[PDB]
RNA sequence: UUCACAUUGCCCAAGUCU
RNA sequence: AAAUGUGAA
């Protein structure tokens, strides 16, 4: 449960394709560098402040310590130098003055880059973490000064263009930068990015922006509260400057002319007229209470400016979002070009600090050979038992019938949309079309709905469903029409999934008024699965050898609360295959600690899923394939430490000695590796993306470990994110080819569409489950209550309610 | 709430002071 | 999931 397995071999399957990766080769010297630990009192100050302190420090003490040695600083307690310092390691305390600080400089170690060169070969067997860290600190020293660091990215005011979002917000552009070891050479991962920022404008113009004013006046009216309430919500927590900066903690109720503070008591507009000799042009407008809520101070809006690129955590409005989308949307070629020209303009080789450490960065994207894996054949049923052949990640169901289609005899229709908008004629025609498409697909809706009744409000949901369950024997499904976005949906799912155990299929009103064969088809894809039907299976003879023995496939995912929240739970979801196809899955879901990635209650979930697998197949899995979504590198060791063991436990407590082999695969969809077609005649579609099946396990992958990029999806828009798969454990000793082919084929078993999805079907179902859980908890966000809300009905346990 | 793909929001990362 | 856009038998 400790070390990830070494890469067994390289993939051989599929035709080759010339690709370019946004990785940039790094020439690293084979010389020692020097680590130094720093201590700065006080330490409660921000990272950038510490950077400033160290900069001033290096400047001042050039003649007795530093001097022509150009150190790098990680913003905390680490400083690296190329050539050594006058250190014994006799610790020297320095006193620094910043427009008042005590600094401790003590030597720690000599980071060997030669050992890193060894490790990159197979000559060392482990990759030195601290060394990679050092190189990273070096690469991001200068841009941490010149730009605004956000995570591993840097953003800045666009050179004379602007991109306003409204509300005092504008688009800032920038780039993610990272240092990664690879099979070949150190790599600088660079990718273009963009995000929202508050314009460094006067607070007055911010008010104009926020309250939709053309300009103040209209008016000199000391606002409403709708103005005061909204403006206060917008500016609170944001920094404002006058030389002196402050954090806005409140907005006064009284105008500057009247707002009073104890000096005897005095008013703001008067105090600024006496001590500061200024006369307010806009006195009627309120004041900003800055600093501590505790105590007082009050600054007029007219003498305050926003600061200096403050990332705007708050959520973007619908219109702002639309603007951002419109601004940052680009095709794969356009993305590629933007990244390239970014790397040209950046000119890393002239950076004095990377120059100090003898580091070279190639200004060209790395050339890498990919392999385009062959898609599996999708076997259908009915009389024909037709075979669909995925072409560029896509196929369809025309003239195909479900492998096992559910015969719908008893069903109901509940419309919560106003009858004026959704008429019985609309329902009738929609029903006719649906019955036709469903008949074609092999899912015969053989009757008219035994029930059809309009209703309104969430309060009407439970009684209506309770009637339906009690009135119609053998009721298979209730189709619910909804008037757009409504709190009724979450309710329907609450009653259906957790309260009554009834199959419900919702459809927006607009998709009833105007039906199309495609929409209806996909809808049937959902309905059939929801009623226990097998849409289609992988061609049994086209599957990898692993299927010769009974094997279970587990999807696993954790979904965390949105940015800003601090009390909502994280949600764990684990699904498990219930046949040899593999097609049917069952779900398990838990609530757990806020922002905990490690699946706390995993063993129980795996036990449930194994039990259900046995009851479904009468087989005990000899192999457990575990697709774990969302775990970053920095968390691998832990997660595998807890989760892998949790699986073993789950087996151990089930039967001794039941020890099926475990393959633990971390799925990463969200990273900064982008692959582009080298040949223009290879780009697919309008977005010009790499074709589905594109597999990369060389050159840019891990120097010693079992990992691979596999873009399994047809890129419709923008630049495809190739899913990265990292194998943390593998008792079954998969070869690269078998595991990659298996993953790719699994990407074709996703029931909700006749396409090849970007991640394996089980992990996707895991996502859907976690999200449905989040739906059951809406407005319900101690432990026992949330857990209760998240627990499905006994008749829903063994279904695919999440489809 | 037909569906996938993209951008954002989600562990690690970052951010936090006078 | 949600906002926003591209798409589809
Ligand atoms: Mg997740
Ligand atoms: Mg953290
Ligand atoms: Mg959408």
């Amino acid at each position: 449960a400790f070390k990830p397995p070494p890469r067994p071999d390289f993939g051989t399957s599929g035709r080759t394709i010339k690709l370019q990766a946004n990785f940039f080769e790094m020439d690293i010297p084979k010389i020692d560098i020097y680590h130094y630990e720093l201590d700065i009192k006080p330490e409660k100050c921000p990272r950038r402040v510490n950077r400033e302190i160290v900069e001033h420090m290096v400047q001042h003490f050039k003649t007795q310590i530093f001097g022509d040695r150009k150190p790098v600083f990680d913003g905390r307690k680490n400083l690296y130098t190329a050539m050594p310092l006058p250190i014994g390691r006799d610790k020297v305390e320095l006193e620094v003055t910043l427009p008042i600080f005590k600094v401790s400089i003590k030597w720690v170690s000599c980071v060997s880059l030669q050992a890193l060169h060894d490790a990159l070969s197979g000559r060392l067997p482990s990759v030195p973490f601290e060394t990679i860290q050092a190189l990273d600190v070096v690469m991001r020293h200068l841009p941490s000064m010149r730009y605004t660091p956000v995570g591993r990215s840097f953003f800045t005011a666009s050179e004379g263009c602007s991109n306003p979002l409204g509300g005092g917000r504008e688009v800032w552009f920038g780039f993610h930068q990272s240092v990664r070891p690879s099979l070949w050479k150190m790599m600088l991962n660079i990718d273009v990015s963009a995000t929202a920022f508050y314009k460094a404008q006067p607070v007055i113009e911010f008010v104009c922006e926020v309250l939709d004013f053309k300009s103040i006046e209209e008016q000199q009216k000391p606002l409403t509260d709708s103005q005061r309430v909204k403006f206060t919500k917008e500016i609170k927590g944001l920094k404002v400057e006058i030389k002196r900066k402050y954090r806005v903690c409140n907005v006064t109720r009284r105008p500057a002319s009247h707002q009073t503070f104890p000096l005897v008591e005095c008013t703001v507009a008067q105090y600024f007229k006496d001590r500061h000799k200024l006369v307010l042009r806009y006195p009627h407008l309120p004041c900003l209470q800055v600093g501590q809520e505790q105590k007082h101070t009050y600054l007029p809006l007219e003498v305050c400016n926003i600061v200096a690129g403050q990332r705007c955590i708050k959520k973007l409005t619908d219109n702002q979002t639309s603007t951002m989308i419109r601004a940052t949307a680009r095709s794969a070629p356009d993305r590629q070009e933007e990244i390239s020209k970014l790397m040209r303009s950046a000119d890393f080789n002239t950076d004095p600090y990377v120059r100090e450490f003898g580091i070279m960065v190639k200004d060209e994207m790395t050339d890498v050979t990919g392999r385009v894996l062959q898609p599996p054949s999708i076997l259908y049923g009915g009389r024909n038992k037709a075979i669909a052949t995925p072409v560029q990640g896509v196929w369809d169901m025309r003239n195909k019938q479900f492998h096992t289609g559910i015969e719908i005899k008893v069903w109901a229709i509940a419309c919560f949309a106003p009858q004026r908008q959704c008429t019985e004629v609309h329902l009738k025609s929609f029903t006719e079309q649906l019955r036709k498409i469903s008949r074609d697909a092999g899912m015969p809706i053989q009757g008219q709905p035994c029930f059809c009744k309009y209703a309104q409000g969430a309060d009407s949901v439970e009684p209506m469903f309770r009637h339906l369950k009690n009135t119609y024997a053998g009721l298979q499904l209730v189709v619910v029409i909804l008037p757009g976005k409504t709190p009724v949906y979450a309710e329907v799912k609450r009653v259906g999934d957790t309260v009554l155990g009834m199959a419900t299929q919702c459809v927006q009103m607009k998709n009833v008024q105007r039906t199309t064969p495609q929409t209806l088809s996909n809808l049937c894809l959902k309905i059939n699965v929801k009623l226990g039907g097998v849409n289609n299976i992988l061609l049994p003879q086209g599957r990898p050898p692993v299927f010769q023995q009974p094997v279970i496939f587990l999807g696993a995912d954790v979904t965390h609360p949105p940015a800003g929240d601090g009390k909502k739970p994280s949600i764990a979801a684990v699904v498990g295959s219930m046949d040899a196809h593999p097609n049917r899955y069952c779900a398990t879901v838990r609530v757990q600690q806020h922002r905990q990635e490690i699946i706390q209650d995993l063993a129980a979930m795996v036990r449930e899923l194994l039990i259900q697998f046995y009851k479904s197949t009468r087989f005990k899995p000899t192999r457990i394939i575990f697709y774990r979504d969302g775990v970053s590198e920095g968390q691998f060791q832990q997660v595998l430490h807890h989760e892998l063991l949790a699986i073993r436990e789950a087996c151990i407590k089930l039967e001794k000695d039941y020890q099926p082999g475990i393959t633990f695969i971390v799925v990463q969809k969200r990273h900064h590796t982008r692959l582009f077609c080298t040949d223009k005649n290879e780009r697919v579609g309008k977005s010009g993306n790499i074709p589905a099946g594109t597999t990369v396990d060389t050159k840019i992958t891990h120097p010693t470990e079992f990992d691979f990029y596999l873009c399994s999806h047809a890129g419709i828009q923008g630049t495809s994110r190739p899913s990265h798969y990292h194998v943390l454990w593998d008792d079954n000793r998969f070869s690269s080819d078998e595991l990659q082919i298996l993953t790719y084929q699994l990407c074709h078993t996703y029931v909700r569409c006749t396409r090849s999805v970007s991640i394996p079907a089980p992990a996707y179902y895991a996502h859907l489950v976690a999200f449905r859980a989040r739906y059951h908890l809406v407005d319900k966000e101690d432990h026992q209550a949330l857990a209760k809300a998240v627990q499905v009905h006994q008749d829903t346990l063994r279904t695919m309610y999440f489809a």
